[PDB]
């Protein structure tokens, strides 16, 4: 079993990235909270953007492994 192992590793990879990018989001939030300047606010935007996207792609990968499992089964 190549195939299934590698979709899993890629879910692993993205969850690790999500761990870190959520943290950076908390950092951008704290910073905007304390000083709402325009640079702070665009950093906050970008981090929100990266977390939403990783989360979107993780859903995709998980969906795709479930189908790959179901296809092997059938």
């Amino acid at each position: 079993m190549s195939t299934l192992k590698e979709v899993q590793d890629n879910i692993t990879l993205h969850e690790q990235r999500l761990v870190t990018t959520r943290q950076k989001l908390k950092d951008a939030e704290r910073a905007v909270e304390l000083d709402p300047d325009d640079v702070n606010k665009s950093t906050l935007q970008s981090r929100r953007a990266a977390v939403s996207a990783l989360e979107t792609k993780l859903g995709e990968l998980k969906r795709e492994l479930a189908d790959l499992i179901a296809a092997q089964k059938l």
